[PDB]
């Protein structure tokens, strides 16, 4: 019924799990599957670049956060609200939010805390959707995300 939340959670959870495990989830998407598929494909293309372009800053922040367990992962919501929500919103900042989430998810895999990845994805989704719904709706949601990052085919 809250379709934006459900769709956001599915896209973000899939990207974080895919980043952590290195395998695609072959299960069908829920509702709005065509857009969700394209959003995940976009998030791959763009987020993978973001994590490399900001490698030094990402590594620095990860080290600072010292994520070891469920309690540490739970504390991240407050930090996301502080850093992401309290600023002007644009798609770039949303991708950085999600891309750093994937960076944290990979870290969780490396320390054998894979069970924390889904709660992490839920926390990121809560912060994004519950603090930026108005902006997301005005920007056409995940359809807008896909449109914004669409790259035209090169001739020849
Ligand atoms: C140009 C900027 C990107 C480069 C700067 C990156 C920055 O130095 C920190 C390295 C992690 C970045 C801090 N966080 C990361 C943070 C804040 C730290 C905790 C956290 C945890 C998770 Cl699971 C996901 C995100 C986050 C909030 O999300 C951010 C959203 C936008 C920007 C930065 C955010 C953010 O600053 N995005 S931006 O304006 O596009």
């Amino acid at each position: 019924e809250d379709e934006l939340y459900r769709q956001s959670l599915e896209i973000i959870s899939r990207y974080l799990r895919e980043q952590a495990t290195g395998a695609k989830d072959t299960k069908p998407m829920g509702r709005s599957g065509a857009t969700s598929r394209k959003a995940l494909e976009t998030l791959r293309r763009v987020g993978d670049g973001v994590q490399r372009n900001h490698e030094t800053a990402f590594q620095g922040m990860l080290r600072k956060l010292d994520i070891k367990n469920e309690d540490d992962v739970k504390s991240l919501s407050r930090v996301m609200i502080h850093v992401f929500s309290d600023g002007v919103t644009n798609w770039g900042r949303i991708v950085t939010l999600i891309s750093f989430g994937a960076f944290v998810a990979k870290h969780l895999k490396t320390i054998n805390q894979e069970s924390c990845i889904e709660p992490l994805a839920e926390s990121i989704t809560d912060v994004l959707v519950r603090t930026k719904r108005d902006w997301l709706v005005k920007q056409r949601g995940w359809d807008g995300f896909v449109e914004f990052f669409h790259v035209e085919d090169l001739e020849g």
